[PDB]
């Protein structure tokens, strides 16, 4: 993989020489590479929006928090590559957080809240095409379910989905303030400097104009990978002027949707393994 990608980087970016290249991360349909111990290259076989977002934010944010600044891009239907200088630091984790003093933890939370406040406050007219309607997306995904596999699902599966749609239809949490959100704001995207302060934020690949509540979904998550509900709550108090009970209702609805989202990903990409994982996850959730 590394040789192919070294070839493509050198072929598409004329004067660029690859002296070293390793895989630094990978998703289910992308790979990220650290090149020359100094550049991140994110690749995929979309990136246009992500690039337009980095470029919008590097123009308009006033902050000492670093974000990707795109120096190299190649965008086509069949291949997309974004390259930028690696932001240096350590990724925030539960382990690191629990070793911080009370005052270190407070300052980190203040940093986060301040970043979010600043980004959510931007005039988003120049990026106004990047709208995301989560409720409408879910309805369209449900229609796709009904057109494909819904009738072969079990009753326990069908009840879970219907019960979710009844809840979606009763909620008011999509009727609030819209703004530009990171939209994948988990602690594996936050970088700390040597004083445990926020030095950088990565992966605005899902960013767009969407509910303000979106950027608290992971901050409020209780799981091995995130810090915890209390972290999110304190950040919400520092951020201010936001209904904390609704932020939590929004997180709770998104977490309920997860197995259905997983099924849908499998339908859209013809990956049976994902249809099966989501269906199984419905059974796991039902038997708590
Ligand atoms: N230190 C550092 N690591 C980075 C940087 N950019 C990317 N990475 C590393 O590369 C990984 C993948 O980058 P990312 O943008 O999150 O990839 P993705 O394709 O959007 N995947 P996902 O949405 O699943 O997080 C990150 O988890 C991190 O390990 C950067 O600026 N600095
Ligand atoms: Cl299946
Ligand atoms: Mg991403």
């Amino acid at each position: 993989n590394v040789k192919a990608m070294k070839y493509l980087i050198e072929h598409y970016f004329d004067n660029f020489k690859v002296d070293s290249i390793e895989i630094i991360g990978s998703g289910y349909d992308s790979v990220a590479y650290l090149v020359n111990n100094e550049y991140i290259f994110k690749t995929k076989f979309g990136y246009a929006k992500e690039k337009a977002i980095y470029n919008f934010l590097n123009t308009n944010l006033e902050t000492n928090v670093k974000i990707p600044n795109i120096e190299y891009s190649y965008i086509s239907d069949e291949l997309s590559i974004l390259g930028y200088k690696e932001i240096k630091g350590t990724f925030l984790t539960p382990e690191i957080y629990s070793t911080m003093s009370e005052e270190e933890q407070n300052l980190l939370k203040r940093d986060i809240a301040s970043f979010l406040r600043q980004m959510h406050g931007l005039d988003y007219t120049d990026i106004s095409e990047c709208t995301i309607d989560n409720k409408q997306n879910v309805l369209e995904e449900y229609i796709l379910l009904r057109e494909t596999i819904y009738n072969d699902l079990t009753d326990i599966e069908k009840d879970y989905i219907e019960s979710f749609m009844e809840r979606l239809n009763a909620t008011t949490v999509f009727e609030g303030k819209k703004c530009l959100c990171h939209n994948d704001f988990s602690c594996n995207h936050l970088l700390l400097d040597g004083n445990n302060r926020l030095t950088g934020i990565i992966d605005f690949g899902d960013s767009g104009i969407i509910d303000e509540y979106c950027d608290f979904i992971y901050l409020l998550e209780d799981s091995e990978e995130e810090i915890g509900t209390n972290f999110g709550e304190d950040i919400l108090r520092m951020y201010g002027n936001i209904d904390i009970e609704k932020a939590k209702e929004y997180q709770d609805i998104v977490e309920e949707y997860y197995p259905i989202e997983t099924i849908v990903y499998g339908i859209k990409n013809i990956k049976q393994e994902f249809i099966e994982n989501g269906r199984k996850e419905i059974y796991k959730r039902t038997y708590k």
